């Protein structure tokens, strides 16, 4: 009974979160094994900020330039290096509380908990969603930078997020723990605008499966529709497309409520077309498209 | 941006253990060398519906309680019952037990709820005490026992333990000395909660929030009395204002330099003259589940 917006569990997380200290600039980092990752911006000076050249910057660094603290206590960084935006310290002390882990990049759609640290101390935790044009809508402040989004998956750590930097518009922008960034966004201090965000259907779907599965079905209808004229007008709404493998992964929503896909996309075209007339959803006067199908099935069993 | 921001659940995650009484099986609280969970655990399927607590804990002892963390077992050495909660006294202090407190929170405030089943943490969200002593959780079987904590600095504040859940769909439970918030009691009956409202000082909160991103449309230039807006707002099925939810809203009040009964004015109109087809931080209804501190913790 009951939807939230559900975040994992973050303990096996707060347990890797560190401070990476080079000069004066200062973020946070993911102490795994005997490596900390953290953005490499941690090694521009303000005068580097706005455009650095981080090949040789890193040249001109040593390992005692890293001050690395876990709580209270200073490890010792024997080694350094950089593959793409994320900077890899090496340390002489394996972290004892080192999850089963994996480095995954998410696709657009797919959701994840982030951990929000500030200065190494973790401080909040929630459930986002790599939006269409690779930003996240998240709640950051000043000293954010070196968060990460992950997801659990039994007793294994999927790290897919490392959060970087603030947009113009509030949204963020970082990296996967490859240091590849999402979007076309770049690791200097500069006012970077993001594309045209759009809505993901699959994910408004499966929250109105949600929303029928706690007795909310005003919205429903005894239409249905074809997968096409459906993604017709979902893209006249700058909603993305529904495909077939999308109608497949919504399957046990389906099925759990007797509701076919395609009978909910009709409503969800009656939706766009005709709003809500003041009506709300879960709570919601907007619909929702930050919850996977899998998260409903999660949370809904 | 404005999210439902938890806190770190890693210091709860490590004090959640399962309590079971031969098949009834629920989650527990381990701190030091007691363990707290729902007296609930002593029914057996045909004792839910109607129970004598006292009948049922007198025919138990202390080797009637299986107590784990993970597959390790916690013997239990001594038992008690508070209120609806029950404590058992084991052989091993937790070596994970952060600084608490259990502290009684009241009708409005919010609080992070680690969501667990067959005591593994599955899921963690925020979440508020509705001015009808219940709270809309998500919560699905097996999730009794499930603790709500808010944590300030390194103290973990333990306020709600998770009972049931009502007819309705909304949820009922206890603070961790045991006392139901609301009139509620631990028996498999359908119970009614009283109407709800909305929670007044979170909505003035969220305004409040709206103000310092530059969002300030429906600021008026009147002020009213605490009294005649309280009458007001009991009209449109608003909480009425407490003391205390005017000092809370000190601080929003300071940083934006509008007093709390000039917003108090400010929201009697929306609710007198709608928004007018308008929006506010881009939403057409007003939160109410952002307390002041979760606008001061969100917004610097
Ligand atoms: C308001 N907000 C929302 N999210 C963020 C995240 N964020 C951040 O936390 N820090 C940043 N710059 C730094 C400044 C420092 C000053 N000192 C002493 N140490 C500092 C360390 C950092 Cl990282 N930035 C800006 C930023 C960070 C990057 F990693 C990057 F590649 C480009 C950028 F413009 C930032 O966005 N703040
Ligand atoms: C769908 N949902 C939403 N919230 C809840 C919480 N909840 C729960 O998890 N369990 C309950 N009853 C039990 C049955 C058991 C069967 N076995 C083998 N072991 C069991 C243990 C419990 Cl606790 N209930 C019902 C309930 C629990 C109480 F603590 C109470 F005082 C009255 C009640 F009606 C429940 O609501 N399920
Ligand atoms: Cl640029
Ligand atoms: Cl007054
Ligand atoms: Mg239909
Ligand atoms: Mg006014």
């Amino acid at each position: 009974s009951g939807f939230r917006k559900m975040a994992f569990p973050s303990g096996k997380v707060e347990g890797c979160m560190v401070q990476v200290t080079c000069g004066t600039t200062t973020l946070n980092g993911l102490w795994l094994d005997d490596v900390v990752y953290c953005p490499r911006h941690v090694i521009c000076t303000s005068e580097d900020m706005f455009n650095p050249n981080y090949e040789d910057l890193l040249i001109r660094k040593s390992n005692h330039n890293f001050l690395v603290q876990a709580g209270n206590v200073q490890l010792r960084v024997i080694g350094h290096s950089m593959q793409n935006c994320v900077l890899k310290l090496k340390v002489d002390t394996a972290n004892p509380k080192t999850p089963k882990y994996k480095f995954v990049r998410i696709q657009p759609g797919q959701t994840f908990s982030v951990l929000a640290c500030y200065n190494g101390s973790p401080s909040g935790v929630y459930q986002c969603a790599m939006r269409p044009n690779f930003t996240i809508k998240g709640s950051f402040l000043n000293g954010s930078c070196g968060s990460v989004g992950f997801n659990i998956d039994y007793d294994c750590v999927s790290f897919c997020y490392m959060h970087h930097m603030v947009l113009p518009t509030g949204v963020h922008a970082g990296t996967d723990l490859e240091g590849n960034f999402y979007g076309p966004f770049v690791d200097r201090q500069t006012a970077q605008a993001a594309g045209t965000d759009t809505t993901i259907t699959v994910n408004v779907l499966a929250w109105l499966y949600a929303a029928v599965i706690n007795g909310d079905r005003w919205f429903l209808n005894r239409f249905t529709t074809t997968l096409n004229d459906f993604n017709l007008v979902a893209m006249k709404y700058n909603y993305e497309p529904l495909t077939q493998d999308h109608v497949d992964i919504l399957g046990p929503l389906s099925a759990q409520t007797g509701i076919a896909v395609l009978d909910m996309c009709a409503s969800l075209k009656e939706l766009l077309q005709n709003g809500m007339n003041g009506r709300t959803i879960l709570g919601s006067a907007l619909l929702e498209d930050e919850f996977t199908p899998f998260d409903v099935v999660r949370q809904c069993s």
